[PDB]
């Protein structure tokens, strides 16, 4: 079992810190505890970096801003993540999750609390990615796809993404879609958002599901039967797991 | 400014330990923490006791029972609040918050979390509880009432509460409401929730806004116009403190 590293990120410019994974790091009156503002972003970390860093620090960036939370310096947070990375490389170490956490901090002082743990990859992850997903339809083994009817929502915590020939679709509503948008035209697959329906899902080469950390992963069962198997799978999963890297 | 006191309330019937406010006390991969499961329940703190204990007591099993928490041990709990409360006025000293919080744990060790949190009642909630609240008309200084359309849902943290003749009204959907209509029919009050409309309100003899802590406070202003005067003002702060004591 690996140790988690754990820093702790300051405001303003301050310290970075490494934390005892087996001491407590967060206090009382944290709005972490009390029902106050706080945001997340997940990175996947492989070979010495973090995986689609910018796109993720815009992200966090937007998030900040929407819960009025002072504005991430993104240099302290690449900074740290890279700290960290180090630390964890240095040990002994396969691909590892990355979550950076800021909230409005503890109410006594006023100073947001920012602090990122590096974990290694679940084996429930990396089994998906091999073996695949068992998803259920909803309203808005083991996965959730929300559905307006016969309308294709999104994932519980991930992307749908269809394929057709060289057509790539994902449901008009993130990290995942841009960047796999971006390499996948770049090699020649045309991509689009679509008001994708069950049956564009059923009558598609193949059905995924693709998030930062667990990468893509065939969806083998919706509620029921058999989603095929294309020849093209082997070079879907080296696209999509290039695109995220 | 009063140092607050915390306590460590550890389940299945484990250890009751001080805190120091000024040292972290949560774990990094604590449920708190990590958009997992969490619930409190608020107290009011008077005079050597828990206020409406009891009732505070069954919404808490309740909510835990909704996450799937594991039963909080009440007996433990209230013990806890108990030595927390003979703490607090042991030096050095007024009425007091508490807060309990459970959340489902550390992830690394399956055991929930528990802590309880004393600190003063704060100068705003006693300043209101004086000159009363401005509330803002919203759909589902400093105040917000849930409306649909012409119909009264609820306060923002709080329960709506009019008062015409001697008829106590309260809109249809908590503990306030329950120890409050349950002291004010024993002193002969005729209380009944109703489709509460904002005309209702405007029509009423007193409106006002009721929660464990803060108290009864009275509403001079929904979106606007002085909400008159009644001549039983300190009768029914009387009888609302009392409800909730």
């Amino acid at each position: 079992a690996p140790t988690p590293v754990i820093l702790i990120v300051e405001p303003y410019g301050g310290s970075i810190r490494q934390q005892n994974p087996n001491l407590p790091m967060v206090f009382w009156d944290d709005a972490a505890l009390t029902r106050g503002d706080g945001i997340f972003e997940t990175l996947l970390i492989r070979d010495g970096h973090a995986c689609n860093v910018r796109r993720h620090g815009e992200r966090f960036k937007a998030s900040a801003a929407l819960l009025g939370l002072p504005e991430p310096i993104l240099e302290d947070w690449e900074k740290a993540t890279q700290m960290g990375i180090e630390s964890w490389y240095s040990h002994p170490a396969g691909e590892a999750s990355c979550t950076w956490t800021l909230s409005r901090g503890r109410s006594s002082t006023g100073l947001a609390s920012g602090w990122l743990t590096i974990t290694p990859v679940s084996s429930d992850k990396l089994a998906q990615r091999e073996h695949g997903v068992s998803v259920m339809t909803s309203s808005r083994f083991d996965d959730v796809i929300f559905t307006d009817g016969d309308r294709v929502l999104e994932g519980a915590t991930s992307t749908v993404v269809s394929f057709k020939g060289d057509k790539i679709r994902t449901p008009s509503p993130g990290t995942t879609q841009a960047a796999l948008f971006a390499h996948a035209t770049e090699k020649g697959w045309r991509c689009k958002e679509k008001d994708l329906s069950i049956d564009d899902l059923f009558g598609a080469d193949s059905v995924w599901l693709v998030s930062s950390v667990r990468g893509p992963v065939r969806v083998t069962r919706l509620d029921g039967h058999k989603l095929r198997k294309p020849d093209n799978e082997k070079e879907i999963k080296a696209l999509i797991t290039k695109a995220l890297g």
